[PDB]
C-alpha cells in the first residue's frame, strides 16, 4: 500500500483532505486503501471518499502503533562532494532519531535550507515505514557541541586501526549513542586530538579500505544497530 | 597526493601522456606542474609515485618508484539487480565496500535497466581512483538469476535480504568463506523468487533490521556486517 505522512491528529473517522497532493497517479480511486502516519499516532489504514471529482483520506482502523523515538544520534559534516539527499533518506533509514550537521575545520559543502532536509526526512520515512520523524537541527560548531556534552551518550567517531570494529563497539557500555562522520577531507589534525582528548569519545575501524564519508555513515549505523542498537 | 588509473604497464620509467582531460584536470583544475609527484595504478603493476614532465605548455606522467604492490583479487561477489542514478552509486560503493566482482542481476521486478558496460566500468575506475582500492573489480554480462542459480558453485554462500532482526548470529554460522551478496530491485522478489532461493542450501537469508531499506542502502549495510563478520574487517 502507499504511505502518506499527514499533519492530521490520527483517530477513526480523522479526515485529511488532499493539500493539492490531489496525487492524478498513483492512479487510486473511490474505496481505495493506503496507509497514513503522523509521527505521533503511529499508523493507520484509510480510505479515499472524493467529495468533488478533490479527494478525501478518511482513517479507519490503527494498523501499527506508535513506537518510542530512536535515540541514536547522526553527527554530520555536509559534502561538498556526495549528495545531501542521500545523507538524510540514508540516516532515516538506517534509524537516526536526530540529523545534527556538524561544522568542522574542513567542511565545503553546505547545508542549505532545513526545510528541504525535513521534506527528504519526510519522503525517507514515507518510502521506508519509519513511524518516528527524526528530528532535523540547525547546524554546530563540533568544538561547541563537544564542551557541552552529555556524558550518557557516548560519541562514535571513525579512525584508522585490527580494522574490525565489532569488538570495539562491543566494549561501549553507554545506552546512548551518537556517530559522528566529518567532511571529505576528514578532521584536521587538533580536531583529531580533541575527540581522542574525551573521555566520551570512542574511534572505530571500517575495515582496510577507506571509505568516503557517505559510504562510512551507512556501513557505521548498519555494525553499530546490529551490535548496540535496534538490529538486536 | 591525487591517485589516477592508467592503461599503460607500470614500472621504472613508465610513462602516460596525459590526455587532453587528465591535463585539464591535473594541470588546469589542481594546477600541478613541473616536477609534481602524484600516485598512479593499473590494476595489474601495483600502485607507483610518477612526477609530471612536461614537453610543451601537453603533459607526460614518468612513474619513479612504487608504493604499494598490487594486492590478491578481492574474492566477494556482488549480485545486484539494476536501478541509473543508484545504479552509479550502488557501483562505487561496492567497490569501496570491497566487492571483486558486479554482477547485474535481471529478476521478475527489475524495472531499470544496465545501460552500458562502459559507464559502469568508468564507475568502478572513478571509485578505485577515489578510494584508493588497487584491485579493480570486473563487471560481468547480465545475467537472468534463475539461470545463475543452475550452475552456481556449491563453495560459494549466496546471502540474501524474515524472523528475527539480527544478521550477526546468522552470519556467524557460516561455515564457507568464499560469499556472494545479493540485492533484489526495488519491488524485491517474487513469491517463485524466494522459493527458488530458500529451496537451494548454498543460500542463507539475513535481516537487516526492522526498517525497509532501499536496495542501495542494503548493499552497503549488508557489505559492512559480512566484512566485520567473516570477510576482510575482521
Amino acid at each position: 500500500m502507499q504511505r502518506l505522512f499527514i499533519e492530521n491528529a490520527l483517530h477513526a473517522g480523522a479526515k485529511h483532505e488532499a493539500t493539492r497532493e490531489q496525487f492524478n497517479v498513483l492512479r487510486l480511486g473511490e474505496g481505495s486503501s493506503l496507509l497514513v502516519f503522523n509521527g505521533r499516532d503511529g499508523e493507520w489504514r484509510a480510505e479515499i471518499a472524493m467529495p468533488s471529482r478533490q479527494a478525501v483520506l478518511v482513517a479507519v482502523e490503527q494498523t501499527r502503533p506508535q513506537p518510542a523515538p530512536c535515540d541514536l544520534v547522526y553527527l554530520f559534516a555536509p559534502l561538498k562532494v556526495g549528495r545531501l539527499d542521500y545523507l538524510v533518506q540514508k540516516a532515516v533509514e538506517m534509524g537516526a532519531g536526530v540529523l545534527q550537521p556538524v561544522m568542522t575545520q574542513h567542511v565545503q559543502g553546505k547545508i542549505g535550507s532545513l526545510e528541504r532536509v525535513r521534506a527528504n526526512v519526510i519522503e525517507a520515512a514515507e518510502q521506508c515505514g519509519v513511524l518516528g520523524i527524526p528530528a532535523v537541527e540547525e547546524p554546530r560548531k563540533l568544538e561547541d557541541l563537544l564542551i557541552d556534552w552529555p556524558r550518557d551518550r557516548r560519541i562514535v567517531f571513525c579512525d584508522e586501526g585490527s580494522q574490525n570494529p565489532l569488538p570495539i563497539l562491543e566494549g561501549i557500555a553507554e545506552r546512548r549513542l551518537a556517530l559522528l562522520i566529518g567532511p571529505e577531507g576528514g578532521f584536521s589534525e587538533a580536531e583529531r586530538d580533541l575527540l581522542r582528548s574525551r573521555d566520551f569519545v570512542t574511534a572505530i575501524p571500517l575495515g582496510p579500505r577507506i571509505l568516503r564519508a557517505d559510504t562510512a555513515a551507512v556501513a557505521a549505523m548498519a555494525v553499530i544497530q546490529a551490535t548496540l542498537g535496534d538490529w538486536r
